[PDB]
Formats: structure tokens, C-alpha cells, sequence
């Protein structure tokens, strides 16, 4: 009794004690990467350390080579802080998933991505480093008297749900040299080692973000927020922390990054992922079709395919709005299909067939003469801040809602039963729910998830 937490004297307001508990915070600023934090650690950017879109505005980007790095000095007043005292730290990553070839070929290669390790003589090493092994992610200590302690976490062979696997994560580790070590993932405790009795920690004056010793000449791995806190925080610090950086502002596509005008995605209902969206026929309706999936028990990894069903590409209701191609939640769109390389819009025809006089059957390509195809729809996100998915409400061309756009299990003439697209007030009466059926994923094609 004994702690060996910073003292801040703040033990209430979670956001002060994050604040006042931070050592290192870097942020990207007119293409600009620097600590904020107030200690001013400098930060040298080598010329192939890229910029991409991040969780928040940019993010940094690695890719395989010696020019592709980012080295932060530790200003003298932080320098020694984990030497034997606490220390947390957290950054978003996103890594892509990695191909059945090259878990076979490249699964065994350790490499690093962020280390403050120190060679000293004896064979020792000393630091802490975060390193990738296949699907695993490591977190590493070691002492100035070559004590080693590890954390490593497998992650879920299912890649549309696993953290390894394209989509932006946030990931949290909290040192105690009183107790353990513990790795969170998106606020969730991931794993754990009691590191108790460690020694003197003698590492590196720099802090290093690098592919170290990675043999896949293609891999890269993006960063974001990196940030270093002289306290181990606790779950509840850690949700809120999560939490802060979920910025309101534009809506996202299935992998974490802004969603955009002019881009194709392919849909899939959170509620049901395994589902695949398809057409009838033009100026006819839309269902769900179990999409096919991949299975490596050799590998044991396994997941629905990607990029099968329809295309869809989000326009400016009312055009041109110059620069920004960045959706906002709040804009209002509309919604195509491209379809034998022509686009056709979304909507309900007046007095349109509907089920019940209520759940209304959206129609893609509709041109009937004289009917009003109603069209405007507002993208929003209402609801789960956690998942990376969107809402789409559709008007008359009065104001008047027609509802989110969702499913219904029925049948259309004597077509088989299905899960049809529809338009419905129903949900907004139950937004609350673990799980409903207006929650959509927008997928884009990407590079770092190619089917096998
Ligand atoms: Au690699
Ligand atoms: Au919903």
C-alpha cells in the first residue's frame, strides 16, 4: 500500500486522470504527426511513413521498408517513467487479413510494429514491444537482468468477426508492476501475465513504429492515436477512453474508415452477416441470399466471402459540394445499384406494394409513367457507436417518413419466401435493441481482404 500508479490527486472525473495521466499523445495535424501531450517529445517522420485515413481524421501507415518509419524522442521528463512504475499504452490498428498462402509461409516470422527495446550484453534486451506472429498480436517486456514476461493473444479464427482482420481495432495494454500486464481489444479484456518482481527497465531513449524483422516484403499495418499513460487504467477508464474517439462527425464503412459519396459497397445486415443482397429483376425488388463462404480447417481459419451480391454507389441528393467526398450523418442521398454497368436509383413507388399497408417493398431501376419513385433518403447513425455501420431513412417528397430501410420475411406473388428490402417506421419504436434488421454494413473492396 504501495502504488505505483502516476499520482494525479483527481481519482474521480475519469476524463481528468486520463488527461492528467498522459505522458505521450501523438496527433496529425496539417499532415503533421506530433506529440501533444504538453512533454513535447519530438518526433521524426522518415519520408515513407505514409498517410491515411484514420479513426478521427488521418492515421499512420507502415508498409515494409527501411524509409517507412516514425521515431519519437522521449522528452527528458518522461524518459524514465516504465523503469518501475506503471504504464499504459494504446493506439487503433489495423492490419490486413492474411492470406491462407502467406499464413503458411510467413506464420512463424515474428516481426514488430512498435518496440522501445534496448540490446544490452548477457544476450539481454530491454523494453516493451508489440509484435504480430501470423494471427497472433504480442505484447512484450523484459528487465535489465533479462526477466522476459508475454502476452499472447490468438485471435478468432472467423475473420468477419476477428480483430486481425482489416477492420480498425483499439487496443489497450496496462502494465501494474505490482500484479499483471492486460491486453484489451475495442474495451474488452483480451489476456493477461502476472509481471510482479521485474527489475530495472533499461530501454531505448526512442520509441520506435516500424515493420522490424518482417519477411513479407507486401505487409504494412496502419497506427492511429498512439498514446502513453503513467497509470494503469482500469476497465472503466479504458471504456471511456474507447469511446472518445468515436467522432460523430462522418459515418463509416464496414472496415472503420469514412464512408463516401461515389463509391461502390456492397450491403450486409448486421443481423444477418451471413446474408447477401440481390436483385429480382430491374424496376423490381431486392432479397437477402446466403453468401458463400471459405473453410481451411488445415489453417483453422473460415469466413462468409466478401464482394458477391449488389453494388451499391451513395450520390449527393442535391449536388455540388465541391472538396469534401466524406459522408456526414444527417446527408441526404440517394441510393444506386450499378447493374449491367448502369446505375439505377432505390426507392418506393407511390402507393407501392407494401406488406400489411406498412412495410414498404423498395424497387431498384422503377420508371413506371406518371408514378411518384420516391428517393431522398438521409444516411444517419442512430444507434451501436461501437459498430461500424449505417442507417438509411427514406422520405416521401412531402417530409414525411417512410421509414428505415430493413427486411421482411414474405412472399411477392408466387415468388419462394424471402427476406425482401423494405422501407419501415417499425424501427424507430425500437432503436434499443441488441439486434435489428436496419443496421447496415457498406463494404468496400480493399486490398488487405482478398478471398482465398
Ligand atoms: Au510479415
Ligand atoms: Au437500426
Amino acid at each position: 500500500m504501495k502504488n505505483l500508479d502516476c499520482w494525479v490527486d483527481n481519482e474521480e472525473d475519469i476524463d481528468v486522470i486520463l488527461k492528467k495521466s498522459t505522458i505521450l499523445n501523438l496527433d496529425i495535424n496539417n499532415d503533421i504527426i506530433s506529440d501533444i501531450s504538453g512533454f513535447n517529445s519530438s518526433v521524426i517522420t522518415y519520408p515513407d511513413a505514409q498517410l491515411v485515413p484514420g479513426i478521427n481524421g488521418k492515421a499512420i501507415h507502415l508498409v515494409n521498408n527501411e524509409s517507412s518509419e516514425v521515431i519519437v524522442h522521449k522528452a527528458m521528463d518522461i524518459e524514465y517513467n516504465d523503469m518501475f512504475n506503471n504504464f499504459t499504452v494504446s493506439f487503433w490498428l489495423r492490419v490486413p487479413k492474411v492470406s491462407a498462402s502467406h499464413l503458411e509461409q510467413y506464420g512463424t516470422n515474428e516481426y514488430s510494429i512498435i518496440s522501445s527495446m534496448k540490446k544490452h550484453s548477457l544476450s539481454i534486451g530491454s523494453g516493451w514491444s508489440v509484435s504480430l506472429k501470423g494471427n497472433n498480436l504480442i505484447w512484450t517486456l523484459k528487465d535489465s537482468a533479462g526477466e522476459v514476461r508475454q502476452i499472447t493473444f490468438r485471435d478468432l479464427p472467423d475473420k468477419f468477426n476477428a480483430y486481425l482482420a482489416n477492420k480498425w481495432v483499439f487496443i489497450t495494454i496496462t502494465n501494474d508492476r505490482l500484479s499483471s500486464a492486460n491486453l484489451y481489444i475495442n474495451g474488452v479484456l483480451m489476456g493477461s501475465a502476472e509481471i510482479t518482481g521485474l527489475g530495472a527497465i533499461r530501454e531505448d531513449n526512442n520509441i520506435t513504429l516500424k515493420l522490424d524483422r518482417c519477411n513479407n516484403n507486401n505487409q504494412y499495418v496502419s497506427i492511429d492515436k498512439f498514446r502513453i499513460f503513467c497509470k494503469a487504467l482500469n476497465p472503466k477508464e479504458i471504456e471511456k477512453l474507447y469511446t472518445s474517439y468515436l467522432s460523430i462527425t462522418f459515418l463509416r464503412d464496414f472496415w472503420g474508415n469514412p464512408l463516401r459519396y461515389d463509391t461502390e459497397y456492397y450491403l450486409i445486415p448486421v443481423a444477418s452477416s451471413s446474408k447477401d443482397v440481390q436483385l429480382k429483376n430491374i424496376t423490381d425488388y431486392m432479397y437477402l441470399t446466403n453468401a458463400p463462404s471459405y473453410t481451411n480447417g488445415k489453417l483453422n481459419i473460415y469466413y462468409r466471402r466478401l464482394y458477391n451480391g449488389l453494388k451499391f454507389i451513395i450520390k449527393r441528393y442535391t449536388p455540388n459540394n465541391e472538396i469534401d467526398s466524406f459522408v456526414k450523418s444527417g446527408d441526404f442521398i440517394k441510393l444506386y445499384v450499378s447493374y449491367n454497368n448502369n446505375e439505377h436509383i432505390v426507392g418506393y413507388p407511390k402507393d407501392g406494394n407494401a406488406f400489411n399497408n406498412l412495410d414498404r417493398i423498395l424497387r431498384v431501376g422503377y420508371n413506371a409513367p406518371g408514378i411518384p419513385l420516391y428517393k431522398k433518403m438521409e444516411a444517419v447513425k442512430l444507434r451501436d457507436l461501437k459498430t461500424y455501420s449505417v442507417q438509411l431513412k427514406l422520405y416521401d417528397d412531402k417530409n414525411a417518413s417512410l421509414g428505415l430501410v430493413g427486411t421482411h420475411n414474405g412472399q411477392i406473388g408466387n415468388d419462394p419466401n424471402r427476406d425482401i428490402l423494405i422501407a419501415s417506421n417499425w424501427y424507430f419504436n425500437h432503436l434499443k435493441d441488441k439486434i435489428l434488421g436496419c443496421d447496415w454494413y457498406f463494404v468496400p473492396t480493399d486490398e488487405g481482404w482478398t478471398n482465398d
